[PDB]
């Protein structure tokens, strides 16, 4: 009811004013399980790649954050092998005032500017802090293979 109408509202807002590089909507007619895709920023080792996200809205949304997993394989210090993303606003900083499109933005940005202080993958984090080139080189490789 409050959960069903809040998601319908957000879907409708997109169904009108469409984002540019982001693209999201429900899978099938399941209003609680969405799928989305985004392109890697131009100034990132993910540039040109296409990433698919899986989205699960909590039954008590928007008072509880949505579950966002990455479908595509990505080499990022804040994203692990299962697609989990360590992002502040998907947890401790979540708030009913935020939207999914707002969550998508913070993600386009996370890829542009990772956060080595939230080492969800310590190996990728260390390579990041000390040998940025090795990391940027490996990020682009994985983009060619998977982000297509």
């Amino acid at each position: 009811m409050s959960s069903s109408k809040r998601i319908a509202k957000e879907l409708s807002d997109l169904e009108r004013d469409p984002p540019t590089s982001c693209s999201a909507g429900p899978v099938g007619d399941d209003l609680y399980h969405w799928q989305a895709s985004i392109m890697g920023p131009a100034d990132s080792p993910y540039a040109g790649g296409v990433f698919f996200l899986s989205i699960h809205f909590p039954t008590d949304y928007p008072f509880k954050p949505p579950k966002i997993s990455f479908t595509t394989k990505i080499y990022h210090p804040n994203i692990n092998a299962n697609g989990n993303i360590c992002l502040d606003i998907l947890k401790d900083q979540w708030s009913p005032a935020l939207t999914l499109s707002k969550v998508l933005l913070s993600i386009c940005s996370l890829l542009t500017d990772a956060n080595p202080d939230d080492p969800l993958v310590p190996e990728i984090a260390h390579i990041y802090k000390t040998d940025r080139p090795k990391y940027e080189a490996t990020a682009r490789e994985w983009t060619k293979k998977y982000a297509v």
